[PDB]
């Protein structure tokens, strides 16, 4: 049941190889695309396609964290030389094991004298003293790493193909790995060990995820889920307006992070009235309930260059980033007297479909859905809705499947294709220019969405 | 008046396309280099040049902010007592509308209770109580954007021209835009649509702007300028230190982000003497007016990859970077039979004039001036002002003129080229060693420019 | 006594130069990989062998820090009301001349009114006056430097070998310098301007140091040594929780930056028994002693890819990061009539060595160390420790000594190389698959290793 894949219009180089003081060599040199295959026989069709292009960025940091659910409760003493309510009971102390406690929950002291005597005699300083509780809310747990720069490997999948009677049959299938941040890499590819393939990177990969902070939901087990990228703390930081000061310890005991010795910054209180027991408290800090969160969705549905952002297995050593769009990688072929001929098949599309947007995140691009298609499409982005009026854009989409077949694919735009319906025409490679396929294209651009007082008695 | 550009002396790759099971394909390849062009005759001159490298990054974030301008006022009680000065009324809160009041202006409440009884009775224990005000200080307006991780885009110039009588006509000129990111991109470049254009990069850009923090001035009619970089804050966090923590809400209002539970931590203020209504105070921030701001320059002025780096338009989607220095491209064009002919000019330079500078930046690089120059300049850099003393550094220049131009550009130079005079020597590609200019350039460093306390009452 | 490098096989492209309208040129092109020589004879072998790939960075930012040692004492009076401890003396203020100072030492000044009255009358409302003092913790002082984007720079070795007798004897060796963050950079490279070398980059480097703080000691004489990362502050940031708040002015003395103002933010106490005169005292910041600091291993200890990270000169301009990982450069090499042919010497390994690592900063990677060994081994890893167990990753590493001999390398690897023992299997570049030397290799994993109360009277 096996087919093969579209076989990629490609230029071939003939380099010839240096000679030692023993008895030349001829390699066939190419640029593969990203997600595409080449196609060649042997004087048994040989197929190599670019399968993956991915990061392995080493985790250097890691720490669970939640969001708190905080609620604070407050007791006013009218006299300030009252042995209830003190800087000892409740200034840098945890509330104590007397002090109605719930074993998920932490709570913290804080201490407010050089209050007003609303409700006390006129001559009286009111001091105030609160407990801050924080829970984990809904049980969700996250946990973060740093992601420091990474190793790059590309995955190619090597397959043979014989056409025995009126069908394809499979005979080979193997997955290649090679390192792309050094120099060349080489192996051999068939069974026979005739055939080497060689790979080499021109530089850094076109896209990388950036040095930082970055994080999962840890659930039920398989543990992580894809990763996600919102102001967060690193190990060693404290930051109050950003995730991850709720952090859990060796047990599944959450606390906050220097909880004692911060409180008295983060919890700020003052009296309403001291008789009827009343206060104004806020929490100077982000990232807790209720009100003051809102989840990130993850990297990969918000930037679309990634097709997957995950931590790659329970040891939590590597997080695998996975490429939707990647740069070509340069390709060279070597080896009695044989002939190495490449093959490809003709490109098609029968129609297309799509819109302009401006996501709430600001990527600009054409979403399109091909029909009927296979290879190599060039399009061109016009300046009106006229099918005539001035080209402002070009580009190149390629589509995998070897049989002509119904895809989405999204296709970056510049600048210059700013707002409102506009042409689009499409032609499969080496299609007359009559055989374009020109559609008036709708624009739909997303405001950007983007995040950012005192509770009573 | 049209004229070519010069056409650069390039090395040719005959590439041979696949084949596919009807009807070979011969394709000719070479790299093409940013701000060059390259020629060729079919078998009218056909010109391509590579205009523009630019990179379009999403704006995540928009914020509008100002500096703001400070001025606290205090009030003593001797009498911690007193019905007047509480943290009723001082803390956490904003001042009263009855409290004098500019429509521009934004003002905190701070109180200070446990001051020292300079001016009054021994047993008093005075209270102090602040107005903070705050005012945009010379009406000076920004636009803080987060930049992220951008998309590549190559501009090039293709001119055709015939040379009837002894004039060169300009007959066909268009703009190619081409994205970098992804696979080689296809487009069929002549009126004829006969000859096609392949481009490819091998990897990311030699440069990129970081995500991050950047900003513009905000003007009367075309708002945004060139984009800056000074210590910024996200939309979400509050960092006094950084600049931001002043921003403008929907109407043209500015206020301290989280001002009323914020400023008891940026003011401190202690008495000198109760009685006399005099006091110290402080704001503990930074990026304000009096004495506590200075405007970076735009990125293009402070870094020289930078040609420019501005918000593309109104709708504040974009920002574009528009690169100085890049890395070549990869070109591959394609198309009865037919003879496809590249075609360069020679190359010329009469005198060069230049200083080696290491600016405030800490950028070391040659200044370079040309006179009558046109093409591929190749410089090295000699160790003493002897022009027969050891290369210590080499390096090649590209002149863009058709005609020999004067031309002013920045070449870096490595570490080694330290401090002190010492010759430099230019020759145009393919002239006689003889035909070399030697010159003994001045060194100048400029020292390293960089950033970084009580009012009385 | 000079012998040349290994020369390396290396597939060669004939590219053929554009015309002018004068009197065709060819050219030899090829991919160069870091460490790795290229050798050819013209009609003395020339060599060309990429030495150095680095990153020079403009140092932005400069300052010198040290570690604070911090010591912390009080004095607690029972009567709110006393002359003695008042928020004149105690509150935004340095210790004063009279108050017992060591040259070397800074001391911040803290008031902490509202005490509970243990040690005093019930009615009593005691204040804590205390100084905060900081010494140099063993006179270690550092410097801190912003590096921000660099200029990229190749370092070739070309040298000429005749072989006179029975010797190989080396008649020039010179170093040749080319910047890769632009165009093709060109030079004459033989001693008779004959033959000429143009380099050119297909991006940027496959790695780069991330723009941010840095840091490395400092010390007599040769002041820096290898660069460090650790959290750290900006100039103009002020971070307890980073280093770099215990700032050097002009002479040798440190200070706490802005200590005066931050001090009651940092340093916090409370009274255990005024009469006894005891107290609880923390300082709520990190990177001090006694028990707060634990200085990073310099980057190239801790990171792979990084050879060497160091301060170029005594001016402090450049950072230069050495790259033991990288990228090929592509050359192409140009010139009567002559020939230019290219020569390279077979590939050898007698045996290996090695270990599977998952270190605590959790690289992933085959510890090799190879046995009589010279030229390109490619290397495979397999799925269990059988020698014909699937192949799991595909890898190539060069060895750079002329003749056979024994040297250790960090080979990167893939995620899917996990836990436990595995066969690797090398074979040296056309040896038959029979000549292929298997070991089972065993694994080691390292905890990933990472950072993160209240002292008496
Ligand atoms: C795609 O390309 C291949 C190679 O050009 C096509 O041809 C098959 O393979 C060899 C030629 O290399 C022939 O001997 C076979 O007879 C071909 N098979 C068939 C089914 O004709 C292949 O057919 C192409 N596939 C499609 C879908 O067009
Ligand atoms: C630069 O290059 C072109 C091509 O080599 C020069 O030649 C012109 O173009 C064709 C050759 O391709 C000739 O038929 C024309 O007669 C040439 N024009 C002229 C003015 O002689 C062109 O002249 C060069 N320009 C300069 C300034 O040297
Ligand atoms: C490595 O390569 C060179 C070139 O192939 C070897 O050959 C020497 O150089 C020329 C050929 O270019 C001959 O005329 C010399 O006679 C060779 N020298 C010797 C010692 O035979 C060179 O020998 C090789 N080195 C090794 C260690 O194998
Ligand atoms: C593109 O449109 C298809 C439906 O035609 C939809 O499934 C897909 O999610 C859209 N993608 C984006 C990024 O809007
Ligand atoms: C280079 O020198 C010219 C004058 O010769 C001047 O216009 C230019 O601004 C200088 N550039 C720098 C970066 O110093
Ligand atoms: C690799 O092993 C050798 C000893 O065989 C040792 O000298 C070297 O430091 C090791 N390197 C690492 C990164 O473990």
């Amino acid at each position: 049941r096996a087919e093969p894949p579209h076989c990629s219009k490609t230029p071939i180089v003939r380099a010839q190889t240096s000679q030692n003081a023993m008895s030349r060599g001829m390699q066939m040199q190419f640029s593969i695309g990203l997600h595409t295959a080449v196609c060649f026989r042997l004087y048994l069709l040989h197929t190599i396609r670019l399968e993956k292009l991915e990061h392995h960025h080493p985790i250097t940091q890691r720490y669970t964290f939640g969001i708190p659910e905080v609620h604070a409760s407050c007791i006013c003493e009218c006299d300030a030389t009252s042995s209830t309510c003190t800087a000892e009971s409740h200034q840098f102390t945890a509330c104590p094991e007397s002090d109605k406690s719930d074993e998920t929950s932490s709570c913290y002291r804080t201490f407010f004298p050089n209050q007003t005597p609303i409700g006390c005699s006129e001559d009286d300083i009111p001091k105030l003293c609160c407990d801050v509780r924080f829970k984990p809310y809904k049980n969700m747990t996250f946990l973060a790493v740093k992601l420091e720069q990474p190793t790059t490997y590309a995955t190619f999948v090597y397959a043979a193909y014989d056409f025995v009677n009126g069908y394809w049959v499979e005979k080979d299938k193997t997955k290649i790995r090679s390192q792309l941040d050094g120099g060349t890499q080489d192996r051999h590819l068939d069974q026979k060990r005739r055939i080497s393939l060689a790979v080499t990177a021109g530089g850094r990969a076109s896209h990388q995820l950036e040095t930082g902070m970055y994080f999962s939901r840890t659930s039920n087990g398989g543990e992580t889920e894809e990763l996600r990228m919102q102001p967060l703390n690193e190990i060693t930081d404290n930051n109050f307006d950003r995730l991850g000061w709720y952090r859990m310890d060796d047990s599944g005991h959450f606390h906050v992070n220097n909880g004692v010795v911060k409180m008295d910054d983060i919890h700020k209180a003052k009296v309403k009235n001291c008789k009827e027991q009343t206060y104004k408290s806020i929490l100077s800090a982000n990232h807790y309930m209720p009100g003051h969160f809102n989840l990130t969705r993850p990297l990969e549905v918000i930037k679309p260059w990634i097709q997957s952002a995950r931590i790659f297995d329970s040891s939590l050593r590597q997080a695998v980033v996975t490429h939707a769009e990647g740069t070509n990688l340069q390709i060279s072929i070597h080896l009695e007297s044989q002939n190495l001929v490449f093959f490809h098949n003709a490109s098609r599309i029968r129609d297309f479909s799509g819109s302009i947007i401006v996501d709430s995140k600001s990527n600009r691009l054409f979403n399109l859905t091909v029909y009927e298609a296979s290879g190599k499409i060039d399009g061109s982005v016009k300046m009106s809705t006229g099918f005539g009026s001035d080209t402002i854009h070009t580009f190149t989409a390629y589509v995998s499947d070897l049989h002509a077949s119904n895809r989405s694919m999204i296709i970056p735009l510049p600048a210059i294709v700013g707002q409102g319906a506009r042409a689009i025409c499409l032609r499969a490679d080496s299609m007359a220019d009559i055989d374009k396929i020109c559609h008036v294209i709708e624009y739909f651009e997303s405001p950007l969405f983007e995040d950012d007082g005192w509770s009573h008695p």
